[PDB]
RNA sequence: AAUAGGAGUAGCUUGGGGACAUUCGUAUUCAGAUGUCAGAGGUGAAAUUCUUAGAUUUUCUGGAGACGAACAACUGCGAAAGCAUUUGUCUAAAAUACUUCCAUUAAUCAAGAACGAAAGUUAAGGGAGUGAAGACGAUCAGAUACCGUCGUAAUCUUAAC
RNA sequence: CAUAUUUGGUAGGACCCGAGAGGCUUUGAACUAAGCGUGAUGAGAUUGAAGUCAGACGAAAGUCUGAUGGAGGAUCGAGUUGAUACUGACGUGCAAAUCGUUCAUUUCAAUCACGUUUAGGGGCGAAAGACUAAUCGAAAAGCCUAUUAGCUGGUUAUUUUCGAAAGAUCUCUCAGGAUCGCUGGAGUUGAUUAAUAUAAUUUUACCAGGUAGAGAUAAUGAUUAGAGGACAGGGCCUUGACCUAU
RNA sequence: ACAUCUCCCUAGUGCAGAUCUUGGUGGAAGUAGCAACUAUUCAAAUGAGAACUUUGAAGACUGAAGUGGAGAAGGGUUUCUUGUCAACUGUGAUUGAACAAGAGUUAGCCGCUCCUAAGGGAUAGCUGAAAAGUGUUUAAAGGGGUCCCCGUCUCAAAAGGGAAACAGGUUGAUAUUCCUGUGCCAAUAGUAUUAUGAGUUAGAUGGUAACAUAUAUAUAAAUGAACUCCUUUACAUAGGCUUUACACUCGGGGUGCGUUUUCUUUGCACUUUACCUUUAUAACAAACCUUGGAAUCAAUUUACUUGGAGAAGAGGUUCGUUGAACUCAAUUCAAAAAUUUGUUUUGUAGCAAUAGUAAUUCGUAAUUAUCCGAAGUGGUAAGGACUAUCCUUGAAAAAAGGAGGGAACGGCUUUGUGCUUUGCUACUCUUAAUACUUGUAUGAGCGUACCAACAACCGCAUCAGGUCUCCAAGGUUAACAGCCUCUGGUUAAAUAGAAAAAAGUAGGUAAGGGAAGUCGGCAAAAUAGAUCCGUAACUUCGGGAAAAGGAUUGGCUCUGAGGACAUUAAUGUUAACUCAGAACUGAAACGGACAAGGGGAAUCCGACUGUUUAAUUAAAACAUAGCAUUGUGAAAAGCCACAACUGGUAUUAACACAAUGUGAUUUCUGCCCAGUGCUUUGAAUGUCAACUUGAUGAAAUUCAAUCAAGCGCAGGUAAACGGCGGGAGUAACUAUGACUCUCUUAAGGUAGCCAAAUGCCUCGUCAUCUAAUUAGUGACGCGCAUGAAUGGAUUAACGAGAUUCCCACUGUCCCUACUUGCUAUCUAGCGAAACCACAGCCAAGGGAACGGGCUUGGCAAAAUCAGCGGGGAAAGAAGACCCUGUUGAGCUUUACUCUAGUCUGGCUUUGUGAAACGACUUAAGAGGUGCUACUUUUAAAGUUGUUUUACUUAUCCAUUUAUAGGGAUGAAUUUCCCAAUAUGGAGACAUAGCCAGGUGGGGAGUUUGACUGGGGCGGUACAUCUGUUAAAUAUUAACGCAGAUGUCCAAAGACAAGCUCAAAGAGAACAGAAAUCUCUUGUAGACUAAAAGGGGAAAAGCUUGUUUGAUUUCUAUUUUCAGAACAAGUAGAAAACGUGAAAGCGUGGCCUAUCGAUCCUUUAUAUUUGCAAAAUGACGUAAAUUACUUACUACUGUGCAUAUAGAGGUGUCUGAAAAGUUACCACAGGGAUAACUGGCUUGUGGCUGCCAAGCGCUCCUAGCGACGUAGCUUUUUGAUCCUUCGAUGUCGGCUCUUCCUAUCAUUGGGACGCAGAAGUCUCAAAGUGUCGGAUUGUUCACCCGCUAAUAGGGAACGUGAGCUGGGUUUAGACCGUCGUGAGACAGGUUAG
């Protein structure tokens, strides 16, 4: 028939995101030799607005070690950080809020945020808004540690792995309802092209599968297997339980 | 200076009074093991139900929610509702004592206000057991009930009511 | 056998003309769609959120009342952007959608510009199969291609001679085809001896019949009456059936 | 230039036609027409000629959102001057945006040009046959530095960023650009001179401070390297407050003109001032500093702001506005004083008056005189300080600037090696100018007309269309509105004139009634501005709301309220306009024109702001918040793209991304996991693939064996798809049935809801509204076919929503009339088209069944002008409807065949050890019936295959400018101990390649018969068999009739032999109507496998005996019929037999039915064959023996192929492997075929009869009239398919006319069951009449009312170039039911 629109997403044209508004990757502090050995202790010297993530930034002044003056990072900012506040980083840096420690040094229970899957990885885990992971546990002979993604899921990394300590910013973001229409609209012009999200059903059968019927039947299944073609992904895939949640 | 009232001060006074943090125990339950081989659960009496893919039963780890028993009483505290693990913190309370201070401040109170079990509402968690609804097996003259097995909403916490 | 010409059949454009299509390679987003970047543009009024002040009452908790204040995908609203209705005018137009009057829109999911992105079973779509340059349930350009068409239309001087069928069989066959029938040409045989062969004809012989007719007293199926006789019903008598000729 | 007919060859060889092709041309026709946009007149000039050329005078208009200026796109000499009139300038034409000849656009400073962005193109790579797809990503690469430190490139904005120019003048046409004047900017090489200030005997100063300081012609010059850090560039929206400028107004003096009978100390015009001078100062909102030290809070804005983290106060300083303000400068005199203040005189601060304006005189073109004092409005624009909002916080680089840092450092003379130590003291910097040398030592290139539509662009064109941006005067007013005005512009629009009716169109207006109108109050009218009152149900408490409903409003003369300055609480000087009150006044008229809500009572749907079908569609559809759901923790994830490599989501990370469903609020969301889905566990486990492994054979082969997934088994799931019953009985009246019983499912509909845009029957029943209610509204609810995220139920606000009603209101209507413009009309001018077989009076007839022409009748006498719509089955477009095609296309599925995707298994890439598990080999032993022969057990001894595991170098990922080996809100630049692949992570699994099973409407390609009383459900008349139809040989059709068929049979076959059946009567224990037995009678009345019909009695029936001929081979034939096939037969023949005593009979069934090509498969069969140069018995039988000896032999490997004979099947049966769907559709045909008329018929409907049994007290017939029976008609409905599908416009209403009679009334009568009054039946009669509403889509129907009565029909189902568009019936949409679905519905609804 006519190609899906979800399947037309992935041809790239209009629907890459809308990065204007964006201030640059967030990825944390490369490891190095200093942060392995020792500590760096540097100072938060701005905190700045990005909406493509769900949180702020923070300006983080370093002093070139390997050179010579002030070098510029980027961290995702931590609930209750502060313009001056000082942040420390590495091995053998101090446990405090917003510090960036490796995974097994932390005692457990804490509580922590923008893990890594790997060393290095700059925090590819727990990066958005009010967000936070919990140490679960710390392996008998070491290597490896346990935590607990916001997810709710548990997850075995190696110890050696970084992670920041506390809550990521503007917890409770989601808590407030939608307005309108137009807000909905302000949000998607800094994310992606996305909206207005007409149903399926409503549609031609040609032009989207669930579409069709005098009277919009939906007419099969809605409740698709992953073992499914992509232009017959439109329903609900691998679904193992269906209706209201309960229990 | 009231066998009235208020305020003070004193004592390693008192107590499950209130709030916040903390911490322990146990059963139960789940997951991971563990060893068995035919039944195990369940009742007026059985069946529904679970079990050879190893149930029930044994012992161990790890997790989780729940509660605080026995001790525990013609026992304590609380305005009442209500309040029982450990320690800490912030708090209030009454009596006793007083050659301490005040000098009638009082009593009970339409109006108005605060707090107010259980259930119910609304939102986030959490959601183990228990378990309104609901589902089967019976029971029985029939039984939509008592009884059995399963089991959502709720019970628990925070935030409003 | 060779050769000349013919006519018929078959393949080819094959009597000329006619589709809807299908494939291949390019070209388009000046319109229009959605997205983006850089810029602009939006008379005038109306309502009067929060906060602030003042005053009043209230033991208290608190409550009122008047200002101020200046919120809202708030209100009306020229214009701008549209385009509801008059089934208005117009309907060989001023115009292959205009014009008039009415009406919706007017501070935001706003409108406008320019530049830019995404291209054909592809895009893009606040979904109507919408739009993608007077082109769309698959754009434009060129080609395979003179595509194919049992179907529609047309198919060109003269005289003379013979002159039909619209039955049949099989057919994914019923608007068709093939093959039979009927027709023509060409030849040969027979014929010329008033004949024999021969014949949509009778004659005399000779058969074969079971339709019209006719029948119920011949059978079958019906079917209306009485009469004469030796198992049953009614209330020793009567009714029937049943036998027998009608 | 032409012939040949003398003969003969050859051909692009003969036209009326093809909606033929091409070209020309007519009738239509001097007609249609030249109707957007308020208007021209007079005179003159030019010229051949003037309504529309030019000049003047008038009249008018555009009316600052302009037909006015400017610019962008686009055009491109269209510009301009000078000519000019063949054609063009839809009239005229001397005009011209036509034609001809020329002319004309001048830049260091305005743009482009430059910079980067969204973007684009490449290098580096890597893929891909290439073409291309990608773009730092596995690189030995443009810059700065004494060999070192940095670096992907490149194009991309004429509105972002971006140095630097203005004023006046001037041309026929350009001017920021030419000219005059004044400036501004960037560079501006070397060397030598000079002047300018610094510093020296290697870097100034003041100020407590915030901070300030060079005034040289010129504010020049105030040390500084590497390496660093900032900042400008550089940014949203909304609301007020405020400052300046231009604009606007008033008042005064000065100038000229204007009005000037009368009045006006009047009206108008002019009274000018730029950049540039870090312009100097003044002023002010801010910011900051010194002092100061605040609760009794103060300072303070429209707004709240600020303060011991230091406010008020006092005194400064800075920035930004501004741009001559103010002592600003000079001078003067007085005082300060060894530099400062006061007073006078000057000056538009320079630019600057010489330039501009209004003037004034004087002619070759020159002079003179003039040019300024106060203020108010708040319209533009910009800035400022602020304040608020976002689940959104609002580009970048080039370029420029500031700060940190502390590398480097006089000149002369001289040893030693550009470096170092000694001796000496105008020197070292720094701007500008000059001279001299060094290529020629200053300014690149492009654009610049005109239009910007009122004719230059796009629209096929001087097209009422479209087309971006800025400039914005006065009055009225809220006002950039509407109306009128000034500046500027225009009076051209494809024409004019004359006349003025119809008719048209754009407008007006109308008595009395007031929606009786129609689809619907459509249209039109009424309402309407402000100020003052007053404002309900209901409500999510915000709204409703401008609700509703009232009142007031002119002009004048008064009164009050609201400022600013300065004299000590009073007195003065002095302003803008707005409000409020009161008189008087008038035709009570007054928002006067001008703009300018109609409302209410309700129902229904969608909550809302939003959006949509570009040109028939704005909504009830879609979006939307809100609710819910699924998947996914990550480079080996989800979700998507790409051929491949590779991308996108992703500048991402569960408060996330992707995928869905529902759709504000409110209230809730019952049952079912069976079915169809999706999903969870797996060797116990059924099935189930390749490879692999073993067994077998000489091998090919043939066999087994193997934890694959999948399915299957077993769970889970309904806010997955979906679904949600039937009967009986039952209560002291009557009724119903809580209650009882029951079959049945996976569950049998719970909360609700209703004849609702949801109820077939149905216009259901009751109310209520009305006058009348099929409508509306409230109900009822066994509901064809309501109902719970298919979301149900309920909702205020809200609507270019659907619907009803009421009030105001009205020319909708009674019932039309009068009127204006513009047209029409007539002239002059210019000047088409569609259409057209030939044509053009009727009536009837026949006819292809409705004729303009034909036949017979009526008839029929030129030419026209103005109209009009009866006809030309008028025009058009190859019927969009329907049917048909072995044409399609679109769509769907559990149609057929695949396939992208995907899962899983196997092999390669793919290495190294260790442990555990098996096999094999070597060592030692053992056992057996005569110098000679054989076989077995044990090592975990030696080698090898497997499972587990460790290791990394293969491989893969990640990371960084590839940066110390491991262990205890400053500033950073010239340990100790242990140790001796860029870094981690993953890793022989991935991955990739190649195979293989599975999954696979995601995508592809395709199929979805025929006959057919149309199509379709149905049937088979589609292969067949009987009788009959069938008309006496035979032949013969229909969806003719009555039927049968797809077999059955080891006997029910074959032969022989014997017998006679059905029945009836008469008899016989149990025993009867039927049981068995007997006698008599018995032409078949029995039976013959099965249909129906034929035939059959010493049988063809029944019983019995023997058997298998129901056998092999072959003809001639007969049937169907081609006289082919197949199938069925008949008569024989050649065999072998079976049976009978023999004759004989037996080649299936007593006869007429019981069935199937090619290709393919399979088993039979053969002294017959083949597998392509040869062979496979067998060296057989002989001889020979040095050997490639020599003869002679019917019988010769596996496998495959044949040949002949069957069988396995095609029932759409002379033989495709083939489902749905289109109201999104297209095409080819079709009157070979529906829906429309007509036609034939008249079943059905309607009308009229005949009769005589009854009824009519009594009485056949006054009136009736059955049971019966005859006609007529086509206003009924049918039957039909002759006519038309390259089109006869598909219902109804309105309007308008005519015909009929089968008369309802009126006229004349007849009869009566008739006393009259009536009334009833009836005849001549078609002259005349036959109505208002309510309800409808309506013929019809049905109320209410009038009437005098409210008859019935025809006219192409009267009447669409007469209208209307409500309805059936295009494309959008809704609900129910049906369909897995897409979809469907003479089911209902809205929009077209």
């Amino acid at each position: 028939g006519r190609v899906i629109r979800g399947q037309r997403k992935g041809r790239g044209s209009i629907f890459k995101s809308h990065n204007h508004h964006r201030k640059g990757a967030a990825k944390l502090r490369h490891l190095d030799y200093c942060e392995k050995k020792g500590y760096i202790k540097g100072l938060v010297k701005d905190i700045i607005h990005d909406p493509g993530r769900g949180a702020p930034l923070a300006k983080v002044i370093f002093k070139r070690t390997e050179k010579y003056g002030k070098k510029e990072e980027l961290i995702i900012a931590s609930e209750g950080m502060f313009t001056g506040q000082y942040i420390s980083c590495g091995t053998k840096a101090p446990l405090s809020v917003g510090n960036i420690l490796p995974i097994g040094k932390m005692p457990e229970g804490t509580l922590i945020c923008n893990l890594e899957h790997r060393t290095g990885n700059r925090g590819t885990l727990v990066k958005a808004s009010g967000c936070y992971a919990t140490v679960v546990g710390q392996s008998e002979d070491g290597k490896k540690t346990k935590v607990r993604l916001p997810s709710g899921a548990k997850k075995t990394i190696d110890a050696k792995a970084r992670a920041m300590v506390g809550v990521v910013g503007a917890g409770g973001r989601i808590d407030k309802p939608i307005l309108k229409a137009g807000v909905a609209h302000h949000k998607y012009r800094v994310k992606r092209n996305c909206w207005p999200k007409v149903r399926g059903v409503a549609m031609n059968p040609v032009e989207h599968p669930h579409g069709g019927g005098n009277h919009q039947h939906i007419g099969h299944p809605s409740t698709v297997s992953r073992s499914a073609p992509a232009g017959q992904k439109v329903g609900l895939i691998a679904a193992r339980r269906t209706g209201l949640l309960r229990g």
